[PDB]
């Protein structure tokens, strides 16, 4: 399949070069597979997302996306326009508030909870998480995160915009889980991405149109963007057989463009998501 004017991430995501403007990929798209966006919560209603997102949990006194930060990060991995896996069912888990604020511990449940409520969803093809959040190093966070991804999630994750080795960062330091750099459309890594010995892979997080609330779209830019990228791609890759919960970072790592990003600090990985597709 092939979607002309698509977002810049969205088509460097399916190229070996920058500086194209049409996203190919292969038309199961993600189908039959789930992606759990654990952030502000996602606007359901948006026509971005055609019922295929639903909120399904929330620690706080509303399950509505007041903020805006998770419904771009769903639009990245599975809306129409705007997402990676154009068919995958949305779960939104708010463990930020509306001003994209949440103490760890309500952060941790959350990941528990989706580590336990993909007994309840119909995912046969797999199930993935995005994590656009961090903070400080925690220990805690950190095996939470591993815990996820252990109970058979693909659990991506956001470096950190610090301009800073992630090492310091949670959950992005922890190395069992998937922990994604941000670059921009003439592949730099982004200013304020995070590198380090524990990124895995760069995704687009310059400039990244996608769904916003009040059925909106909006440009934003941050590792938070770039991560939704990653997930999006190991959703479809999963309803493509490619990989699994397990394995899907390792691949992604294995078939991505190499070699191909400006200002890679030394150590930090030179890799780039890629879908590989032969349209
Ligand atoms: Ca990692």
């Amino acid at each position: 399949a092939a979607q002309t004017n698509a977002p810049w991430g969205l088509a460097r995501i399916s190229s070996t070069s920058p500086g194209t403007s049409t996203y190919y990929y292969d038309e199961s798209a993600g189908q039959g597979s789930c992606v759990y966006v654990i952030d502000t919560g996602i606007e359901a209603s948006h026509p971005e997302f055609e019922g295929r997102a639903q909120m399904v949990k929330t620690y706080y006194y509303s399950s509505r996306d007041g903020n805006g930060h998770g419904t771009h990060c769903a639009g990245t991995v599975g809306s129409r326009t705007y997402g990676v896996a154009k068919k995958t069912q949305l779960f939104g888990v708010k463990v930020l508030d509306d001003n994209g604020s949440g103490q760890y511990s309500t952060i941790i449940a959350g990941m528990d909870f989706v580590a336990s409520d993909k007994n309840n969803r119909n995912c046969p093809k797999g199930v993935v998480a995005s994590l656009s959040l961090g903070g400080g190093y925690s220990s805690s966070v950190n095996s939470a995160a591993a815990r996820l991804q252990s109970s058979g999630v693909m659990v991506a994750v956001a470096a950190g915009n610090n301009n800073a080795d992630a090492r310091n960062y949670s959950p992005a330091s922890e190395p069992s889980v998937c922990t994604v750099g941000a670059s921009d459309r003439y592949d730099r890594r982004s200013s304020f991405s995070n590198y380090g010995s524990v990124l895995d892979i760069f995704g687009p997080g310059t400039s990244i149109l996608s769904t916003w609330i009040g059925g909106s779209t909006r440009s934003i830019s941050g590792t938070s963007m770039a991560t939704p990228h990653v997930a999006g791609l190991a959703a479809y890759l999963m309803t493509l057989g490619k990989t699994t919960a397990a394995s899907a970072c390792r691949y992604i790592a294995d078939t991505a463009n190499k070699g191909d990003l400006s200002n890679i600090p030394f150590g930090t990985v030179n890799l780039l998501a890629y879908n590989n597709y032969q349209a």
